[PDB]
RNA sequence: GGCCCGGGGCGGUUCGAUUCCGCCCUGGGCCAU
């Protein structure tokens, strides 16, 4: 019931049990084997090599090293070839380089082509920094591995644990870093408390200070940032996380909170409680990656509720999600609906010029003055948020990313109220409105 | 692909645009393993 007792039920949790490892170990078993069965210098990396994968996420990371020498193209065919026949069940999989994923007496395994290199510099791609990560971090994380877990585990269950743009969360390499700065899950919790937005962790040199952003240097390259893709807002989450569960321990943030099912009348009675106009914008999903997706669902979903709050409908927040089939840009309004009839600012009074020019250009009602300037009543174009949304959604397709604008360009349509409850947009919305149960 | 910094053109809107909404070529960097 006090925070160190909480830790403890909780490594039953971030920790994997015999059958899971062993599963893992003659996994790495055949996967060696039949590497060596060709002859490819291959290095094994990642959470499995260093003993510090969470229980039920077993991954097997293996870098292809390639001469210095060699055409990247080299790295990607001669790399998919080797995926071929070393994986029972391989598949093509994109990102950096391309790189082959599948499976092996049972476990999930990449196999990712990169450049063996001497010296971190003469590097290339990010992944010709991960040898040199693994090199670095395995003299010293060592006693410590379930400390990171617990973190993972920590930063996992409460939504921020990816990297990836899906996420914009702590990268499971930041995690070793800082459990080796701070020697444990529970010092760097208590730590993260007093972390700002503009805090600098030199692992290399012991270090923390002030700098201009977030920023965790690498103990191999001096220059990058760790934790770059760590948006602002989750960095926040965490630090706020930490100061909760150190007022409160508590085995709960170490379990992932369900979904909370809402029926759509529910939510119906919830929006129409707060009288606001809450819409979505629908088009089928691109075949892209998640790492392409997201950024431009951002982008769009950033783009429109700019164009909603210029044009004074008030919005409050914005949502996005995507399933198989398309995805949905989410909005909630102050403003239903508007008048016509605005008013637009004019020229100071004694500019005569400028005064003739602006009241040259006829209008239905008429200008004035008021305090020493002229103002014309003009009249808009649209007068709901969805109306002006179905205007520039369909002259503005081009800015909202390549792909996601492409997409929407050749279809997609608004859906409000009664109809949209029914889109798997619930949990979405319910978090944007920050409802709560 | 997204993001940050810089050029060269244009369009729309506006009394007035380098200054808003956008489009074209283009230089630099950063992220995603
Ligand atoms: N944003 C990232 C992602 C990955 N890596 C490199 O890739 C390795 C991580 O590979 P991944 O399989 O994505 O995660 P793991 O570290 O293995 O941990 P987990 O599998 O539990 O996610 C890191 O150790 C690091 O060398 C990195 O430096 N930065
Ligand atoms: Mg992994």
């Amino acid at each position: 019931m006090k925070v160190e007792e909480i830790l403890e039920k909780a490594l039953e949790l971030v920790i994997p049990d015999e059958e899971e490892v062993r599963k893992g170990r003659e996994a790495e078993e055949e996967l060696r084997r039949r590497l060596d069965e060709l002859g490819v210098e291959y290095v094994f990396v990642g959470s499995y090599a260093r003993n510090t994968w969470l229980k039920g996420s077993l991954e097997i990371d293996v870098f292809l090293l390639f001469p210095e020498e060699f055409s990247k193209e080299e790295l990607r065919e001669r790399g998919l070839e080797i995926g071929k026949a070393v994986l029972d069940s391989y598949e093509i999989r994109y990102a950096e380089h391309p790189y082959v994923h599948g499976v092996v007496k049972g476990v999930e395994v990449d196999v990712v082509p990169c450049y063996k290199l001497k010296e971190p510099k003469n590097i290339k791609s990010a992944v010709d920094r991960t040898p040199f990560h693994h090199k670095w971090l395995e003299g010293r994380i060592k006693g410590k591995e379930n400390e990171v877990r617990l973190l993972k585990g920590f930063l996992k269950a409460n939504g921020i644990y990816g990297a990836e743009y899906k996420v914009r969360g702590f990268s499971g390499y930041l995690c070793e870093l800082l459990i080796v700065f701070y020697g444990s899950f529970l010092e760097t919790v208590k730590n993260a408390r007093r972390w700002t937005r503009r805090t600098v962790i030199d692992v290399a040199k012991g270090e923390v200070r002030k700098g201009e952003e977030f920023f965790v240097v690498d103990p191999v390259d001096e220059k990058r940032n760790v934790a770059a893709n760590l948006s602002l807002d989750n960095l926040a989450r965490f630090v706020h996380l930490c100061r909760e569960f150190m007022e409160a321990p508590s085995l709960g943030f170490f379990k992932p909170k369900h979904p909370l099912e809402i029926e759509p009348e529910r939510l119906r009675k919830i929006v129409e409680e707060r009288g606001t106009a809450v819409f979505a914008v629908k088009f089928r999903k691109p075949d892209i990656v998640d790492d392409n997706l997201y950024p431009q669902l951002e982008r769009a979903s950033r783009k429109i509720f700019e164009f909603l709050e210029r044009e004074n409908f008030m919005p409050l927040r914005s949502a996005f999600k995507a399933s198989e089939e398309f995805c949905y840009l989410l909005f909630e309004c102050q403003i239903k609906e508007i008048s016509r009839v605005f008013r637009r600012m004019g020229p100071q009074f004694e500019d005569e010029r400028n005064v003739k020019k602006f009241l040259s250009r006829n209008r239905a009602f008429r200008p004035f003055i008021e305090n020493g300037r002229w103002w014309a009543f003009e009249m808009r174009k649209f007068t709901t948020p969805e109306e002006g949304v179905r205007s520039y959604a369909s002259t503005h397709w081009h800015t909202l990313g390549k792909n996601v604008g492409e997409s929407i360009r050749e279809y997609f349509e608004i859906i409000s109220g009664e109809k949209l409850f029914k889109e798997p947009v619930t949990a979405e919305l319910c978090e944007m409105m920050g409802v709560k149960d």
